[PDB]
């Protein structure tokens, strides 16, 4: 079977053929007209029964008694005399002729289908989404008129209610009733425009025009949609999307649908509107020009439990306008206090021809409907209440259903409508039980509903008291919003093992992720012993700065719109942007370094650059507002961010525009110069004063008035010397001059013959490297406070520190061999322990020349070239691998052809690489190419096949010398162009690193540094740019920062609103409105001139 | 700092409770030193009816265009009673419409008596960020601080339920500013 | 079209098969070719994971 529609559903047929409601008919043909015009109660003439038994009722006699007593005439029903059977009509309508020939699923099923089977059909089979609202549109079932204004004024609003909520609209489907005008709303306003409306039409099958076409197993039945526009015929409206055509086994009688529609309303209102939201899907009724029975249908709702609100429209002067009339007459309680019944009874009969009797009984219904005037709503178009029927239909669920303030709020959340919640829920009158707004906040955060989170904070929600450890863990562990797949894998990486299957994320584990992502020596609060001794136990279970914690949450969960919102709220705004940049940057790197090929890394990199640019633009706001306070923002210790600074965080992210900003550079210049105040020509004034100490007194020094602000800060003769030598610019040149003297000596040592005992030059060289090594050990341990393992990893992340480490270790291996070698020989090169040591020195000196590139990179021009070279060498690997394969592809055949008598030796390795490598540089070995030529320098190599090798070398050089070298050059040219474009930015970032480096160094260079060591560690036993603010100036700085955040958004909005695109569009929208306003003059000007022609007489 | 919870980004406004007999220089120290306000180039003192009143729609957006420009093109301190029962309510209308400052601060102080302020209690506290319900019944005339002002000097005379403690301190402030060099 | 993420996700599932290493797969595979017991230390997809794989055969 494997077919749920066919297997489950049911079609009835009338098995039973009583005459047409009495004696068959007169007309002398008698038995003959019994074929022509004699039907059943079934609604079908004799040949339209067509049942297997009804055809045995076409041959001899019918299925009854001889004369068929009359309590069998009444005995026909659609319960006992109709046979259920699998269905026939279902598929997709093709409304051929209607505007792209719309499509709409359809099905023929009995009135007695169980309500759950219906729900299975709508949601499972048809793949419909469970809605967040159900609008049931009742109205007049007979072709009626509708004024042009109200037409386009209804179809703007009912559509928005079903489009802003995903509401199922419900109709009869057939165009004879209100469904025709629901279609008008759909045609105009381009009903969905990629934003589906589901409007089901539940109609009876026995009335459908062209019943036949739809018959067929899963058939695409087409359907004429252009019959006479006046002739009222039960023709399905071509703009609906779904049809449930209710069968009662009959033809030509309505009323089989009344239950199944209502049963569907019950069935949906007993479904959860959302996973967390514990309400039922709301239902509401809408009334467009109702007939008589529509009145009772209102009451039929107002009583039932739970009730159903009823929004009654106006216009057209029937049940719709009528209920609008009396709804203004009856009092607040619900009983007309005046004596004005015969006047409204008069009005009933002007709309419903009764005369007196049904008129009152029709009035008797309504006085009960006017009891429950809280579940009734009138949207009158004239004086324009509610501003919209959208909000009216929606607001009707909020008033009159005695719903808690919470239930009112959370339903707007499901719908994602703040405009209704702001205006209609948050208002004087609501009472708001103890923890309802907070539970609302949790739902809004979890569901990524930023607009409500905004609203809740404004309307009285404290994030300080809201945000707890349990609620924060519930936010990390949810799956009901935008998630980050990576986060689970980052937790699995920092938790070295695996996890039980239903592992719920812990904040300690988040803390370990944040430390991984921030790196260096960052330590999160969550990993600290205080928080642990709290957390293991679980005023203290709250957080002092919740908006810091939720920013981290939103970024780790890849919830960027929420992260941008939580950034602009709270304190520490520049830090939060810089932390966010680093977090996303590191996640981007993890994605890039994974084996997955996707767009996650470029997405996360973009998010990092978004917050990075916010931090730069905030720094420029602050700098233009107040330079001194801008510099304080760069330097204040961030207690909440591992005691770091915003400058250090920006450096951790390779955020060069922030570091290159003038404010940062001004800060760095003051550190570099110290108390020195030369504006020009400082390099040689410092050099000559290192070498001529009395020239120190001729230099310009800052006054204490100047050395007072310096927002990173921590004249007699003696203090001028102190000021000079403790200045980092001086420590640079003093270290530089000593380093150059070091190299000149060590160069002398390796070039000059080495004796038994080191020369005085060599001793000085040894002393330098030894004390330079002690310095490097101390730079690691007196580095940024952290774990020793973290300190180690950071310091070995620089190139020149790895090189210096190898340089230092190799030197003392070399010195040990050079110095501890016993001389069995007078020659001193017969001893090969000694020679090994000397050769290490000769290679070790390379490290020390290459370390001069780091000194030279202190210059603004040289520095970017040094970074170029590093990037060239670091990224050329794969081109060189290809070059090596090309080399061997030539080297191996050359050796094999030219030297065919070789036994295995390691000389084979040399010979296959050696000459081919030197060819890269243009050495062709001209007189070795053709070994059989007269001018050959290898005549003994002449032999069989040796004529091949010139052809091989011809190809090799073309590929190697021309193609491959110039590919490598092309790669290097791109590096040049990339770095040159950002050259000034590159040096300004380098400038941070060397100013910080020499700020922390001691005042003596590495030969004499030992005294600075030996004197300092006494003062600790015997007895960098970080501003330590008090809590009062800390609060002023936060106030400064929030002002500049406000000014940032203001300028952003002003720039946006001044842009030409924004001016074209507002003009566009505004000219459109005016074109109606002028037609509204062009319309009213008639009413003037024609009324003047009326008063002309 | 008030937190006018419920009003359109929940505006902020500094506040203080001080006696009617505070020396006029101490006031000037508060406005300029403590609150870091700039010495203005004008002072507009808005007086009017202290009882809820009506205002035609045209004149509404035709006043709030101009009083704002005068205080925005000059850096003028506007002065009111603060409480919405009086003219301060409509100074707020001028501020709401026309986006009062738009990155171009107006300083509108409201000098009110403390003994009439609705929800006196909330504001009590050393340097506290006291929030403040700004959505009471729109008709009911109750002495409720207007959520669009920036500063409040709530004049204490040791009482409850009587105005008239502010009449001097406001005028004394006017003297104190008019004896300051404009530049 | 071939460079689109959907195609690349499809191709990645084929390349790894029932293996499920996200990082450092090249040497985990090499060392496990050379040390077959290291095959057991590797991460494998569950059948729940090896169920959709819209090119799986
Ligand atoms: C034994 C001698 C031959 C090998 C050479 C050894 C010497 C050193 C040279 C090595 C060059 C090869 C480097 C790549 C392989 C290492 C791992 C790797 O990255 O694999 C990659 C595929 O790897 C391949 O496709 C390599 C195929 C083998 C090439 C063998 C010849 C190369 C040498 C030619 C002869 C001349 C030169 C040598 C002199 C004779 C896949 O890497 P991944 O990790 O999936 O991707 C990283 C990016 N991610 C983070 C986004 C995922
Ligand atoms: C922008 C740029 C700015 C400017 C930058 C400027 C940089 C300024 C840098 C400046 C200093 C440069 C000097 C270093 C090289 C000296 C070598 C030399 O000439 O040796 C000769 C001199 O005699 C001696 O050297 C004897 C002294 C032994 C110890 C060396 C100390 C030298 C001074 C350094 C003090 C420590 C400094 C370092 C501390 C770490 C010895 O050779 P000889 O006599 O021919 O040999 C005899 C041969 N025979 C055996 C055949 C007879
Ligand atoms: C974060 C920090 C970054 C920087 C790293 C910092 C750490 C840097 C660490 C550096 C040390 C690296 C290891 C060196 C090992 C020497 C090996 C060697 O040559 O052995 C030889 C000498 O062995 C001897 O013991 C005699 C030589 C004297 C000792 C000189 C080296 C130690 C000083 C180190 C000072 C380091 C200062 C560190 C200060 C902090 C053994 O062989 P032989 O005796 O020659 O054999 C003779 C045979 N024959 C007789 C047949 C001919
Ligand atoms: C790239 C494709 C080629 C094959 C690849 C496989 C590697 C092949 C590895 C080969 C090295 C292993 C074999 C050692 C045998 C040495 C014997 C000898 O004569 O030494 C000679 C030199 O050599 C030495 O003195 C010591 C070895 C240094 C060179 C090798 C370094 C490794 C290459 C680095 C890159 C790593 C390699 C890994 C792969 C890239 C000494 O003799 P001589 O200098 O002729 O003369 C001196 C004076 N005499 C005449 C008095 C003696
Ligand atoms: C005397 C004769 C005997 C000796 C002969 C020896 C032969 C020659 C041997 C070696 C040549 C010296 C260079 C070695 C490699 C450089 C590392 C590197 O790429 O760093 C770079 C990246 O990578 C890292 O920072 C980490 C990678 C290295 C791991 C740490 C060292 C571990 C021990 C050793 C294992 C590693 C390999 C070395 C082991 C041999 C750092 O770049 P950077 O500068 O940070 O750029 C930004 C600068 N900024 C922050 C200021 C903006
Ligand atoms: C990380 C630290 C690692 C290293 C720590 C230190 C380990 C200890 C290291 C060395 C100790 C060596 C002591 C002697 C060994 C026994 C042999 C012997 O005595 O004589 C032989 C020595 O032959 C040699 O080759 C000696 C030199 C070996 C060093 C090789 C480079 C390693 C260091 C590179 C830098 C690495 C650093 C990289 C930086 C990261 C021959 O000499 P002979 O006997 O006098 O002469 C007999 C021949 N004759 C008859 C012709 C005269
Ligand atoms: C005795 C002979 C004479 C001496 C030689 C001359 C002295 C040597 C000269 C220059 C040495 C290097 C200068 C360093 C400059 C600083 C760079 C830095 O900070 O970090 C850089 C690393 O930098 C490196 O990795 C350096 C190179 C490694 C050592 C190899 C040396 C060349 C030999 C092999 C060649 C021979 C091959 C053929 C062999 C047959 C970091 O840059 P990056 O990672 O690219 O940045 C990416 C940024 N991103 C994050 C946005 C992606
Ligand atoms: C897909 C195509 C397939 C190829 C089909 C064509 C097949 C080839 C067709 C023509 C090549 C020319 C003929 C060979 C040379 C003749 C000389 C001879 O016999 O002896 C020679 C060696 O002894 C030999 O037997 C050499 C045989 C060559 C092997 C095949 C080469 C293939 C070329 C690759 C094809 C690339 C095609 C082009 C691509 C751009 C020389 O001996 P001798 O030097 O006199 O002896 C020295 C004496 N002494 C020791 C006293 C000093
Ligand atoms: C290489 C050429 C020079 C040769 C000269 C002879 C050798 C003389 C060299 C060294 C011995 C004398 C230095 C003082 C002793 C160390 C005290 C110290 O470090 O700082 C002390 C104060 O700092 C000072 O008092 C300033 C000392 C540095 C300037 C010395 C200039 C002499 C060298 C160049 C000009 C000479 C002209 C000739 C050169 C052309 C205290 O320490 P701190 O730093 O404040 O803080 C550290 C922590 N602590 C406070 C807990 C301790
Ligand atoms: C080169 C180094 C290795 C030397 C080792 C000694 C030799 C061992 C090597 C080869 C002989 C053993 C192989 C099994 C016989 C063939 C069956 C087969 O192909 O697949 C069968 C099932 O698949 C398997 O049974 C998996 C076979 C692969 C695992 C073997 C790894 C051993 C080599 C590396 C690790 C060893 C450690 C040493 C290496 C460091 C069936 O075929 P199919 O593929 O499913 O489908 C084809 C169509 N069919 C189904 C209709 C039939
Ligand atoms: C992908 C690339 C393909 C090409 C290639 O790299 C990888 O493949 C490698 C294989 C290597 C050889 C293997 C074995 C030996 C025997 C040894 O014999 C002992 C010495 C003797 C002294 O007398 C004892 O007494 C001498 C060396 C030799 C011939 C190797 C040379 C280099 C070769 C050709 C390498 C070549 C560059
Ligand atoms: O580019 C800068 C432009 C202007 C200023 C600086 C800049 O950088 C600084 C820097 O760098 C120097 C290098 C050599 C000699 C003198 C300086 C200086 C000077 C200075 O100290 C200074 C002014 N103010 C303090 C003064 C109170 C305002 C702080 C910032 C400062
Ligand atoms: O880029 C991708 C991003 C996300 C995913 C994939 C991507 O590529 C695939 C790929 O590649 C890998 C390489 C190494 C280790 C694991 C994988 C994977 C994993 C995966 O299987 C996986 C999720 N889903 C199935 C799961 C039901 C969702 C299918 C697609 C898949």
């Amino acid at each position: 079977q494997k077919s749920w529609i066919e297997s489950t559903l049911t079609k009835r047929e009338c098995v039973y053929i009583i005459p047409s409601s009495k004696d068959p008919h007169r007309c002398l043909p008698g038995c003959q007209i019994c074929q022509q015009l004699v039907r059943c109660f079934c609604g079908r003439l004799v040949k339209q029964h067509a049942c297997f038994t009804a055809s045995l009722a076409m041959k001899y006699s019918d299925v009854k008694l001889g004369e068929h007593f009359n309590q069998a005439i009444e005995e026909w029903s659609v319960e006992k005399h109709t046979e259920q059977s699998p269905t026939d009509a279902y598929g997709v309508i093709n409304f051929q002729g209607g505007s792209h020939s719309y499509r709409a699923k359809y099905v023929r099923l009995s009135y007695d289908t169980k309500p759950e089977i219906i729900l299975q059909l709508l949601l499972k089979e048809w793949q419909m989404e469970l809605p967040k609202l159900v609008i049931s549109v009742h109205g007049g079932m007979q072709k009626f008129e509708l004024h042009p204004r109200i037409k386009q004024l209804l179809g703007k609003g009912l559509i928005k209610a079903a489009v802003t909520t995903g509401a199922w609209i419900l109709t009869g489907g057939v165009n004879t009733g209100v469904a025709k005008h629901v279609g008008d709303a759909l045609k105009e306003h381009a009903s969905r425009s990629s934003r589906k409306i589901c409007t089901i039409g539940i109609a009876p099958w026995g009335v459908i025009e062209n019943r036949n076409d739809l018959v067929g197993r899963d058939v695409v039945a087409p359907y004429q949609t252009l019959l006479n526009p006046l002739s009222k015929l039960n023709v399905l409206n071509n703009l609906h999307s779904h049809f449930i055509l209710v069968d009662d086994g009959t033809v030509g009688k309505y009323g089989a649908e009344v239950r199944l529609r209502r049963e569907l309303e019950k069935t949906i209102n007993q479904q959860r509107i959302h996973a967390r939201i514990g309400q039922g899907v709301p239902v509401v009724a809408l009334i467009f020009e109702g007939g008589p029975n529509v009145i009772l249908t209102v009451l039929e709702y107002l009583q039932e439990s739970p009730p159903v609100p009823v929004v009654v429209c106006e216009g057209t002067g029937r049940a719709a306008d009528l209920l609008a009339y009396i709804h203004k007459q009856t009092e607040e309680g619900g009983n007309l206090p005046d004596a004005a019944e015969p006047d409204i009874i008069s009005t009933i009969k002007k709309t419903f021809n009764f005369g007196q009797s049904e008129a009152v009984h029709l009035f008797q219904t309504m006085m009960e409907c006017m009891k429950k005037k809280e579940l009734i709503t009138v949207f009158h178009i004239g004086s324009e209440d509610h501003q919209d029927i959208d909000v009216a239909i929606l607001t009707a669920l909020l008033k009159g259903t005695n719903a808690s303030a919470f239930d009112q709020l959370i339903l707007t959340l499901a719908w994602d409508r703040v405009d209704i919640a702001k205006n209609h829920v948050f208002v004087y009158g609501q009472q708001w039980l103890v923890g309802s707004l907070e539970q609302a906040m949790l739902d809004a955060l979890v569901m990524d509903r930023v607009s409500f989170v905004k609203l809740l904070i404004e309307n009285g929600v404290s994030m300080h008291k809201f945000l707890t450890i349990p609620r924060l863990e519930e936010l990390y562990n949810t799956k009901q919003g935008p998630t980050n797949p990576m986060l689970f894998h980052l937790i699995r990486d920092v938790k070295q093992g695996n996890l039980p299957p239903g592992y719920k994320i812990t904040l300690i584990d988040i803390g370990l992720v944040i430390e991984y992502l921030m790196g260096g020596t960052y330590r999160c609060t969550y990993t600290r012993k205080r928080f642990r001794l709290i957390y293991n136990s679980l005023e203290t279970k709250r957080f002092p700065y919740p908006l810091n914690e939720l920013l981290i949450w939103a970024c780790l969960m890849k919830r960027q719109v929420m992260a941008r919102f939580l950034w602009q709220h709270g304190e520490e705004s520049m830090a939060k942007a810089l932390v966010a940049c680093k977090i996303y940057r590191s996640m981007a790197y993890e994605a890039k370094q994974s084996d997955l090929v996707d767009d996650t890394s470029e997405e996360l990199k973009q998010y990092s650059n978004d917050f990075g640019q916010l931090a730069v633009e905030l720094l420029e706001q602050s700098f233009r507002q107040d330079e001194t306070m801008a510099m304080k923002l760069l330097t204040y210790e961030l207690k909440n961010w591992s005691n770091s600074t915003c400058l250090k965080l920006a450096v951790s992210s390779r955020l060069r525009p922030f570091v290159a900003h003038t404010c940062t550079q001004m800060l760095l210049s003051d550190m570099w110069m110290g108390r020195l105040n030369m504006r020009k020509n400082s390099w040689y004034k410092v050099i000559l004063s290192i070498l001529v100490p009395p020239a120190i007194l001729m230099l310009e020094y800052k006054t204490k008035a100047e050395m007072s602000h310096i927002p990173q800060s921590q004249l007699p003769i003696t203090r001028k010397f102190y000021a000079f030598y403790h200045a980092p610019i001086v420590k640079f040149w003093f270290n530089t001059l000593a380093y150059l003297g070091f190299l000149m000596l060590y160069t002398f040592v390796v070039l000059v013959k080495m004796e038994q005992l080191p020369s005085v030059q060599e001793w000085i060289v040894i002393a330098y490297i030894f004390t330079y090594a002690i310095e490097k050990v101390r730079e690691v341990f007196m580095s940024e406070a952290g774990k020793i393992s973290q300190k180690i990893k950071v310091w070995f992340s620089d190139y020149f520190n790895v090189s210096d480490t190898i340089a230092i270790i190799s030197f003392f291996v070399g010195f040990g061999l050079r110095f501890g070698a016993k001389w069995n020989y007078i020659n001193a090169y017969d001893n090969h322990v000694f020679v090994a040591g000397r050769l290490i020195y000769c290679l070790n000196i390379i490290f020390w020349y290459v370390r001069l590139l780091d000194f030279l990179a202190v210059n603004q021009q040289a520095g970017p070239y040094v970074m170029m070279i590093g990037k060239m060498v670091a990224n050329m690997f794969y081109i060189v691998v290809i070059m090596a394969l090309v080399l061997l592809s030539f080297g191996v055949p050359r050796k094999a052809i030219l030297y065919p008598h070789e036994e295995p030796s390691w000389s084979l390795a040399k010979d296959i690489v050696f000459h081919p490598y030197w060819m890269i540089f243009g050495e062709v070995y001209a007189y070795e190419i053709d070994v059989c030529a007269n001018d050959s320098t290898l005549p003994t190599i002449c032999g069989p096949g040796t004529w091949l090798t010139p052809f091989l070398q011809a190809v090799y050089l073309f590929v190697q010398y021309i193609i491959m070298v110039n590919l490598l050059i092309a790669f290097f040219n791109n590096v040049y162009l990339q770095v040159k474009a950002i050259s000034n930015i590159v040096w300004k970032y380098q400038r941070y690193h060397f100013i910080m480096a020499y700020h922390e160094k001691p005042v003596l260079p590495p030969p004499l540094i030992i005294l600075s060591h030996i004197v300092s560690l006494f003062c600790c036993v015997c007895k960098g740019p970080k501003l330590f603010l008090t809590e009062e100036d800390q609060k002023k700085l936060h106030d400064f920062e929030e002002q500049c955040v406000e000014m940032y958004f203001d300028e952003k909005d002003d720039k946006f609103n001044s842009g030409s695109e924004e001016r074209i569009r507002v003009t566009f929208e505004r000219v459109e409105q005016m074109s109606i306003q002028i037609k509204e003059v062009g319309d009213r000007v008639n009413y003037i001139k024609r009324s003047l022609q009326s008063l002309d007489s």
